[PDB]
């Protein structure tokens, strides 16, 4: 009654509503719609509205004032202009004089034009009026993200190890690699629990496999790591190996499981494992079929996944290939200087995730045969949900965890999200700030971004700082590209502020968890934009390099280079906490208004919100060893806080077991 | 105050400083030299030390965290990771509880690793040790700067039109062209003094020509221009076309002034014209030859030009092209896909600016023959050079408005700089920022960056923004690539709010030209970061979003978008100004300390010191109109300014008829 769904044409079903709502009949209650050019929906803003949502998308949590295009593309530069990422989160609030929210409910290209054409318009299109639009109307923004949150189904939630420290690196291939990850964390007592298995562990990049010289005793090796608290987080990726022999790959054949040509020709897309097929995610018996192969490595004691290249990215297809090869030729004995350098050069660069062949393959829905581009931002949430649906057949009562990178509204009920190949810059610490609140809104709570920076070469401080907000993000994991410096925190000196920075990690668990736990089970958000708390406050509205977390704190990263501090703004009084490098938390009272406040490398920063506190566990190098039944109480006297706690491995959630009220 | 020279090996002579210093025989002062693998300067920082230096080079005004490159390179994409921009400027200070100054005088490939490998270490690198160092010592960094500006003599001073907005895209071709862009300005009454040209104004991009169908009576449309005070600014590249009959390439080659081969041929590289020579820039009769050239222009009644692609810039060579051709070959015929697509793709991008092709030709410098990767940083340099030189030859009492892309430190002396390709990020408004005072210390106070981004597409409020910081660069201009979003002030709705901030500009011409001029004739700075003024601060040195100008203000220019405001530390009492929309000036005294303000994306802001006061004069749509008779004078009541004011067209710098004291 506070939300309804104005349907155009015939839109295919994507399934991201959990709730069934009817269609509406009056009028587009805003702006303007047009089918003239396909479908536009065109909204003059007041010159104070502010934009929210967009999930995963570039630039700030104001979205006004640039162009975003869902579209998910592997793209692993993520500058100021790039107007498309791996996600593709429809939903959007416009908060001001007047108030509303908008999904679209497309599958294909659409595009976000926020005040970058006309700075008061905001306008809405696509190539086919084939949708279904969702208007939630409410108080405000924060009111209207929850009534979405409510029709889209409960988040997903990861097992309790997942909130520990992981570290990745593409490059590990061997035993002796991983040994000595377990060694340099375990050896100097930094608090770890996961360790991630990037492309190489497997045979020749064959999905489901693992590589037979180097692990020919996987099943031992897993334990070998998992007694230590270590457990093993293995990557599958979207291309089946065309390979004779190969089970998975003669199965996709034999039964018509891969995306095929329009003549019923198994489609080419060439990625790590050179040829591959894509398995048609968005056939129920194909996703079926590949999700049950998840099996292979959780009989092995494997108990959490992460999926890439789920666009799905194409290196190029067979088309592209002899395309390129012609083209090269061509240049090759070119006399005249008729075929410049740039153009041999736009060509190879055009073979790769290109339009065209998104254009050259086919899902098959039920016998019907629809061209993948027409539902191309599906394939990621399918090829995730083909995998949470085979965790709920092996293994009902046991949670997993399980992230991917491509997404669509509706995947955050089967998995997280990571923010993919960001780089080792200082933008893309406050790039990840900004994703978190958006990506709340959109049901994706268990998220984070690669610490460090994926991409190019860190420094010592710039993952320090990295790893201080990630130290507040479900998903904390260093992971970095190959041929990287490389940057687990034992690479550099004075290790032990790496210690420090993870400690206030572990000793925060409990708080965090149950923050998330909370969140997830009532439908609610776990970071917020300071104007979803303080929505009468017109300068807190619009703060961006701050997040409410919880009920409980604020968090502030320094994301400046050699900064030694930052500026804040307080909405209201609040604690000034630090976690000290001694182990040590400093408290400071500070009250509403700007402040400047100091913050050392090796300190991690946060705020307790007036007559609000929070449960701090001692430092423990391991999820596990943590102890909740005495941890103290930071903040305002006589305070009190409702601590969340369960097994952190089963499905149990109602139980008034699970609530203990703390009191300061 | 001391300054030392410290010789290794047998140094190349770049003429940088001016001013005669004995070689030192006495141990080196600071660190360590070792010469056992090239050379290395390897010192051991306090943890409190900021270094200061590198002119223009990437990152911020503290340079600690990371390693930079003197190694002037052609890249368009200036992203946090490059280790190389177009600058090579080898002067650093360390600051803190041990101050000095090091100019590393050294015309190669020289890395700066400032506490990139491990944080407290600072070491600079080359592959020989044939430099000279000079030491520079003082109470602080500002005063060793002082110094070393001394030695290395005045800088360029351009003449007083350039102290207008100027309006420029890669794309004006044809008269309408520009007529479109003069009528779009001078009809919506916004100030302009210059229209530049870029290549598309000559005859199929050759040096010193103008394509006579385009422009049948060139020197009438230059004074069609010029009657409405608008002064057309003529691009001039390096590569000289090869083309039979066309006389600067026939005698270029016929008195051997071009770049040679290992074997006496002309060297071929490619740039917009396809085949070009690049003249021989640091030989002497090459450079007055090709400096001459000018003349052509000059007599048509142009005032001023600017270089580029003088690194110099080399889509390819010969030898590359042959090479990718052959490549291309073998991808063509590849049936085993032995020879993937990023294999050709690389091979593409390695012929652009290879570090091959710069061990292909030679300089012949006074009879020896010096290949030119061993002097590769000074190419540019010695273009700029020929230029200002033959200006004097010319016309010694008048000033010509001359800037260039690449550079060393010397040709400070002979012209400005722009920071290149830039983009249009937000983040660019604070590289652009950062970078003056750095530019500064090293000679480089006529400087500027792309206004509104060069690549990429911008958007209203990022330009209104970019355009507030432009106010205060001595090079004000509007400049874009092809294929961008047209940029031109007019291209916007609400085209006032353009007018405002451009008005501002000229209000402030006599202050900005004032301090400029003082500045240049006493070898001082123009903008100077706050630790400058304010040494004893511990929290103003750490400053990198301000800068001081002049001893009277302090600039702040908001840099985040959707931000109505921003947060300013002032280290001392100062009056916050506002250039309002409706041509009225805001002001309100503030204490020392951390604020907040608001500055609308109309309004220009900057901050009064403390017992100061400045000139401000109407708003005038020239140079030449505005009324510095009278002017208001705007800060503290009783404070006095020194305004400097010549014709600023001839170099009559001396006269004390040039100072005149004004009183609030
Ligand atoms: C110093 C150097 O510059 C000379 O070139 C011009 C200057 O750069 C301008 O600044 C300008 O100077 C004027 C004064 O500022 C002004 O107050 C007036 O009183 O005198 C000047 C007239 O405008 O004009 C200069 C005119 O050329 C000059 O070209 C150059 O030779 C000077 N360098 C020295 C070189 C020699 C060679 O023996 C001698 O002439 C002197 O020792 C130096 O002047
Ligand atoms: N790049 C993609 C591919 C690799 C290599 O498997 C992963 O390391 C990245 O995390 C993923 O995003
Ligand atoms: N890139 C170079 C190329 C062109 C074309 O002249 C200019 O527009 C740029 O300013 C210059 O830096
Ligand atoms: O061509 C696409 C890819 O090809 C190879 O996988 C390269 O290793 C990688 O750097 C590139 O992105």
């Amino acid at each position: 009654a506070m939300i309804r769904k104005y349907r155009y044409g015939a839109p295919f079903d994507t399934e991201a509503l959990t709730e069934k709502i009817e269609t509406a009949e009056e009028a587009f209650p805003y702006g303007e719609i047009s089918q003239k050019e396909g479908f536009a929906f065109t909204y003059i803003m007041d010159e104070d509205d502010i934009v929210y949502g967009l999930g995963e998308s570039n630039r700030g949590i104001n979205k006004r004032g640039y162009c975003y295009i869902s579209n998910c593309t592997d793209d692993p530069i993520h500058t100021e202009d790039k107007r498309s990422l791996y996600g593709a989160h429809n939903f959007i609030i416009v908060s001001g004089k007047t108030t509303f929210g908008l999904f679209f409910d497309y599958p294909s290209k659409l595009t976000f034009d926020i005040g970058y054409t006309r700075m008061d318009t905001l306008k809405v299109s696509c190539e086919n009026a084939d949708l279904d639009i969702y208007v939630i109307e409410g108080e405000n923004a924060y009111d209207i993200v929850k009534q979405f949150r409510r029709v889209i189904g409960r988040s997903y939630i990861p097992p309790k190890f997942a909130f520990g420290f992981g570290q990745s690196r593409w490059g590990y291939t061997t035993k002796e690699d991983f040994r000595a990850v377990a060694k340099g964390y375990r050896e100097n007592h930094i608090p770890i629990d996961m360790i991630y298995m990037d492309i190489d562990y497997m045979q020749d990049f064959k999905d489901f496999t693992v590589n037979e010289k180097n692990f020919p005793d996987f099943p031992e090796f897993v334990k070998e790591m998992k007694d230590q608290e270590l457990r093993l987080i293995p990557i599958i990726d979207a291309g089946v190996k065309v390979e004779k022999g190969y089970e998975v790959y003669e199965e996709g054949v034999k039964n018509n499981y891969f995306c095929k040509r329009e003549d019923g020709s198994d489609f080419v897309a060439a990625v790590w494992p050179g040829d591959t097929h894509f398995p048609d995610m968005l056939n129920p018996e194909a996703r079926k079929w590949f999700g049950d192969k998840y099996r292979f490595l959780i009989d092995q004691g494997i108990e959490g996944f992460w999926n890439a290249m789920n666009e799905p990215a194409i290196f190029y297809s067979s088309e592209g290939l002899a395309e390129a090869k012609e083209f090269a030729g061509e240049f090759a004995k070119d006399t005249e200087g008729k075929i410049h350098p740039w153009a041999m050069q736009a060509k190879m660069k055009d073979i790769v995730n290109s339009p065209e062949d998104y254009k050259r393959f086919y899902h098959n829905v039920n016998g019907k045969k629809i061209r993948h581009d027409k539902v191309h931002n599906l394939f990621g949430y399918n090829m995730t949900r083909a995998a949470g649906e085979a965790f709920e057949r092996i293994d009902p009562e046991k949670r997993f965890l399980m992230f991917s990178r491509s997404s669509y509204i509706g995947m955050h009920r089967y998995g997280g999200i990571w923010m993919g190949d960001n780089k080792s810059w200082w933008s893309h610490i406050l790039l990840n700030l900004k994703m978190l609140p958006s990506l709340n809104m959109c049901g994706f709570m268990y998220t984070g971004a690669d610490l460090g920076g994926f991409g190019d070469d860190t420094t010592r401080d710039l993952l320090l700082r990295f790893l201080a907000l990630g130290v507040f993000t479900p998903l904390m994991r260093d992971h970095a590209a190959e041929g990287t410096r490389e940057q687990e925190c034992y690479q550099f000196e004075n290790i032990e502020d790496f210690r420090s920075v993870i400690n206030a990690r572990y000793r925060l668990v409990p708080y965090l968890y149950s923050e998330y736990m909370k969140a997830a089970l009532n439908d609610d958000m776990y970071f917020k934009p300071l104007g979803f708390v303080y929505p009468d406050d017109k300068m807190a509205i619009r703060v961006e390099d701050q997040l409410m977390l919880g009920n409980e704190i604020m968090i502030a990263p320094v994301y400046e280079q050699n900064a030694r501090g930052r500026y804040v703004y307080l909405p209201e009084e609040m604690k000034f906490i630090k976690f000290m490098p001694d182990g040590s938390i400093s408290e400071e009272v500070l009250e509403k208004g700007v402040h400047y406040v100091d913050v050392a490398l090796n300190e991690v920063p946060l705020f307790i919100r007036s007559g609000k506190c929070i449960p701090v566990a001692e430092a423990a190098e391991c999820v596990k060893d943590i102890d909740t039944e005495n941890m103290q109480l930071i903040g305002y006297e006589g305070s009190s806080y409702t601590l969340y706690e369960d097994d952190g491995i089963h499905k149990d959630y109602d139980k008034k077991e699970n609530y203990r009220v703390l009191t300061k």
